[PDB]
């Protein structure tokens, strides 16, 4: 028959297993995602620790916010959770167990991409119960020196970001904005990889950090150029790259946005910033649910 159909949570259809290494700890680490009941969330858990740690990717779990985003329970820490939350919102999944052995998320080839081919994959579940959004209905801004971050209300949802680099690789445009109500993440945003300059890289390396990158999963630029032989996979990489952190970031939220993130030179640390401060104003944003998928103001791939 024809008529009203909710917008339903969706979780795994499938175990997924990868194994990896991880971007800043160099560790070997053996991922599993699997279903979870509505209502979960994303929980990370680490299962190399006897009993398993538990923490929901949630705003309120988010430690340091230096090189990358990481949740922490007491002395436990998850580390770089950006990337596959990113997948994770980018393709929908609201409820799923993340089951690591180690502390830190592998990168793979850097970017959202092998994340989201093992999803897709195995597949989608949709289950017997709405879909929950929060929508932006105020615009919330925090700042810190020459960095910015925005919530705008937007019916749909839209992520537009500018960075100012002074290097010779963007002698373009450093901008770019994406509206996902319209264009797909997989296509617009998931193969964009993480990027790191050799002058940092080395910083990084003397202080325990970015031990296991390599051009394998990463661009890795120099004092003047990309030096992967196969060079890059969109013309502006690197802007891309600093949306998909965000799609991530943002996900810590536990729900799909309806609303824009405008970005200027933010990263995790203030991305959070923008979250916590969001959470606090509840004027600004309220939890809301479609019953009719063809009123809503976003729609998702086939599961
Ligand atoms: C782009 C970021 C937001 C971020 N990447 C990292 O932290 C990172 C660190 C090291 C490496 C590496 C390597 C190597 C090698 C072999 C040669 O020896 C890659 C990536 C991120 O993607 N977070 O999610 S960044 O902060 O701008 C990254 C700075 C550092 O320069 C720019
Ligand atoms: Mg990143």
């Amino acid at each position: 028959h024809h008529h009203h159909a909710t917008i339903k949570q969706r979780t795994l259809k499938n175990i997924i297993r990868a194994t990896g290494v991880g971007l800043h700890s160099g560790e070997k680490v053996y991922l599993t995602l699997k279903p979870a009941p509505v209502d979960t969330g994303i929980v990370f858990c680490r299962t190399d620790l006897d009993p398993v740690v538990e923490i929901p990717a949630r705003a309120e779990n988010v430690g340091e916010t230096t090189m990358s985003t990481t949740l922490v329970k007491g002395d436990v820490k998850v580390d770089t959770v950006e990337h596959l939350l990113s997948a994770m919102a980018g393709l929908g999944i609201d409820n799923a167990y993340v089951e690591l052995s180690a502390s830190e998320v592998p990168i793979m080839d850097g970017s959202a991409g092998p994340f989201v081919f093992l999803i897709q994959s195995a597949g989608l579940q949709e289950q017997e119960a709405a879909k929950k959004f929060v929508r932006i209905k105020r615009e919330v801004s925090v700042e810190e020196g020459d960095k910015r971050a925005v919530f705008v209300p937007f019916d749909g949802f839209k992520v537009s970001f500018e960075i100012d680099f002074d290097h010779p690789v963007f002698r373009r445009t450093q901008q770019a904005s994406v509206d996902f109500s319209s264009t797909s993440f997989v296509k617009e945003v998931s193969r964009a990889r993480t990027f790191g300059f050799m002058r940092d890289i080395e910083y990084l390396r003397s202080q325990n950090l970015a031990l296991g990158g390599s051009v394998e999963n990463a661009i890795v630029v120099d004092e003047n150029r990309v030096l992967n032989e196969d060079g890059l996979r969109y013309e502006d990489e690197f802007v891309k790259h600093k949306i998909l952190d965000a799609i991530g970031d943002l996900y810590l939220l536990g729900n799909s946005l309806i609303g824009e993130f405008r970005g200027f030179k933010s990263g995790h640390a203030l991305n959070n910033q923008l979250l916590r401060t969001l959470i606090a104003d509840k004027d600004a944003w309220e939890v809301v649910t479609f019953e009719d998928a063809r009123t809503a103001p976003i729609s998702y791939m086939r599961p």
